[PDB]
């Protein structure tokens, strides 16, 4: 409403002066206008001529000449002015009170006045910087920016205000030219002194009447003053048209926005319709600057980022603190747009989880978290560009870069030379993309555990074997066919090697030199009968043998060669016959016979005095040998998925038996000797209502009074 | 009225304002909470910006 340009202000005040002339001429024309008429007759010195007339007849010939032989323009001059200036008032007044585009203006000035009003745009216009605002102006700027987008939907650079403005200004111009034509053509048809000649002669007896009109000089001077006012008025209307054709377009102010934004250091700003914005460009570019600075997405991005910063609270992450091993936090799988700043409030945090976040930057005040040392940075591209990297140069030791593609590996981050374990699942990299893992990880000398899981490699990187500090390696979930033999033996401080989901027919023979090797992992391989334990017996530290998921069907005789073996996994292969030499591995504490085709346990199981947990699930064994009593350290009697029948009194021998497993068996006897059960509570998948029916004081009182 | 405007325009006064905000928003009891640390009486403006 206060958006009108200056020339429309002149239109208002010239308009009200114009109607003031109209009401003056109308009032004066009613109460004082008359005509004076008297006949021309010819066409002690001076004496007065006399007429034999009357006051009656003078008033009559007044009315006759006044109605007939006088110009209608001089009769109706104020009415033409009055009606005609209401045409002009109806032009500007009707253009502004057109209904639907008036709703566009009303909506527009509502968001415009709030866009002047927002002190956050004072702040964001006023400026790695900080500063914490309060709550509800964030909410106002939320829905304020929403309604700005709503305005962006309703308009889409409209045409009703342009063409409707153009139509009303062009009818104003052509009406202006029209009336100045005929009014200038009729001014000299106003005369002071007129000559009347009428059909009255049978009533008064005269032909011609000299008639003076006592008011035409007044109507003449304000008529000339009137058209002087109109030519000044419509001349300024022509200047409006000259700007309309000279410098006015549909996107010219949009270039003022974006050239102003490149001038205003917040460059990329969108656009909403310019011609209405051009009128406020004529009002002031300062208010134009307020609008565009609110409009930029970087700015409202910063606003909703601060909405995140005050709308994650201490009780929220307080109720998200303690997890699997330690104090572990999750923005993991949460798709948050930013990190809260109360994150670096609570120093109790130790392991941070940051899947799915667009934070390229981390605040420098994150070093207040001195307990944080294990960092999960997957599905993100945090490329902080702050001196906080030196903060975490001397802080942390674990990095997780899961499912991260070739471009989104934050390069400057791996300069911290106190990292010790690295997690690189998802580097779907070729030999050229292999160099995109740039050798700046060579400088990180303290890398001890390396995870190269879940990608499309076939050969290790030559940069791989430069780290002799490495002790734990995993190359898992690949198409692994070939192993460069020199790179394996070069990292001789390897103690644990992982070959999970590899395409190995056999193993590389060069594994003998890695004498620090203790734990070997061979899940999901194509293993038939294996390379000799003559190689493995050179591996003197071998304690952990993990032979998951192969299709070897026979174990060689050299199994009675690994004294240091304590953990034997023979899970899911085609083993049928139990090799006798299992007894010699007396340090064996866990035996995994599961997912095989087993018939019967020989007496080698009795010599395994260190056996604490026994897995014979998914087999075909029917009756246990009496060597059950010599496995006195047995806690987990894992007897699942068999054709077993019952148990002897040897179950009462085991003083540390805690759990028993019978996953699908005969189990018909349900023996009473379970009621000599000195510490055990859970015969886990032996639990049935049959065994809960049998042995009432022993199962019910021993177990259920023990529980 | 011109005295009000120039007095508000002076940088020393608004400098005293922001220092005064930091005065009444960093109180004696706050450093009472920050007194005694690892070896000695250590006060942190450490990592605070």
């Amino acid at each position: 409403r206060i958006l009108k340009p200056w020339w429309d202000v002149f239109t208002d005040y010239i308009s009200i002066v114009m109607l003031m002339i109209a009401v003056f001429g109308g009032t004066l024309q009613v109460t004082q206008d008359k005509m004076i008429c008297l006949p021309c007759k010819w066409v002690t010195g001076p004496t007065g001529i006399k007429y034999d007339l009357d006051r009656h007849q003078y008033n009559y010939v007044d009315a006759v000449c006044y109605e007939n032989r006088l110009h209608w323009f001089a009769k109706y001059f104020p009415y033409l002015v009055l009606l005609h200036t209401l045409i002009f008032l109806a032009c500007s007044n009707f253009w502004f009170k057109f209904p639907r585009t008036s709703s566009k203006l009303e909506h527009f000035v509502s968001i415009l006045l709030k866009c002047f009003d927002s002190p956050w745009t004072t702040r964001a216009l006023s400026e790695s910087e900080t500063g914490v605002l309060d709550k509800k102006e964030g909410e106002q700027a939320k829905a304020l920016f929403e309604k700005v987008k709503k305005f962006r939907t309703h308009v889409e650079e409209g045409d009703i205000v342009y063409r409707l403005y153009m139509r009303q200004t062009i009818i104003k111009v052509i009406k202006f030219i029209l009336i100045i034509c005929y009014t200038v053509y009729y001014v000299h048809n106003i005369k002071f002194d007129v000559d009347c000649t009428v059909d009255i002669e049978s009533l008064t007896g005269y032909r011609t009447y000299r008639c003076a009109h006592p008011l035409a000089t007044l109507f003449k001077i304000l008529a000339s003053f009137y058209i002087s006012l109109v030519i000044f008025y419509g001349l300024i209307c022509m200047y409006t048209l000259w700007w309309m054709l000279r410098r006015s377009l549909k996107k010219y102010s949009f270039e003022s926005i974006r050239e102003e934004s490149s001038y205003s250091d917040i460059p990329d700003v969108k656009n909403d319709f310019a011609f209405m914005l051009h009128l406020i460009d004529q009002y002031d570019p300062l208010y134009s600057k307020r609008f565009a600075v609110f409009l930029s997405e970087v700015s409202e991005n910063k606003l909703r980022q601060l909405n995140l910063n005050n709308e994650w609270t201490l009780d929220k992450l307080r109720q998200r603190l303690t997890k699997n091993a330690q104090d572990k936090l999750e923005l993991h799988l949460f798709m948050l747009s930013g990190i809260p700043d109360t994150v670096f409030d609570l120093v109790e945090l130790e392991v941070l989880k940051l899947e799915l976040i667009p934070d390229v930057t981390i605040p420098p005040s994150i070093a207040q978290l001195t307990g944080l040392k294990e960092l999960w940075l997957y599905h993100t591209a945090a490329k902080i560009e702050a001196p906080a990297l030196a903060f975490l140069r001397e802080n942390l030791r674990a990095l997780h870069i899961k499912f991260t593609d070739i471009k989104e590996i934050p390069l400057w981050i791996y300069s911290l030379k106190t990292l010790e374990e690295l997690h690189l699942t998802g580097n779907l990299s070729a030999e050229n993309n292999r160099y995109i893992v740039i050798d700046g990880l060579r400088e990180l000398k303290r890398l001890k555990v390396l995870r190269l899981k879940s990608n499309l490699s076939k050969l290790p990187q030559v940069v791989t074997d430069v780290g002799v500090h490495l002790q734990k390696l995993s190359i898992n979930n690949e198409g692994t066919k070939l192993i460069v033999l020199n790179s394996l033996k070069k990292m001789a401080n390897l103690t644990e090697l992982e070959l999970i989901r590899c395409d190995l027919e056999r193993i590389p023979h060069s594994i003998f030199s890695l004498h620090n090797l203790q734990e070997i992992d061979l899940k999901d391989n194509n293993l038939k009968t294996i390379e000799e334990i003559i190689s493995f017996q050179h591996l003197h530290r071998l304690t952990c043998l993990k032979l998951w998921y192969n299709h070897i069907a026979y174990i060689p005789i050299q199994i009675g060669n690994l004294t240091n073996l304590e953990r034997l996994y023979l899970n899911r292969n085609k083993i049928e016959k139990i090799p006798t030499q299992l007894f010699y591995c007396r340090k064996l504490r866990y035996l995994d016979l599961s997912h095989n085709n087993l018939t019967f346990l020989p007496a080698d199981i009795g010599l395994l005095q260190n056996l604490q947990n026994l897995a014979i699930t998914a087999n075909r064994i029917e009756t246990l040998p009496p060597e059950l009593f010599q496995c006195r350290k047995l806690r987990a009697l894992h007897l699942g998925n068999n054709v077993l029948q019952s148990l002897p009194s040897r179950v009462g021998e085991l003083t540390n038996l805690t759990q028993i497993e019978l996953r699908g068996n005969r189990l018909e006897c349900l023996p009473v000797e379970l009621g000599e059960c000195p510490l055990l509570k859970r015969s886990g998948l032996v639990v049935e209502e049959d065994l809960f029916n049998t042995l009432p004081p022993e199962v019910k009182e021993r177990l259920w009074r023990a529980d």
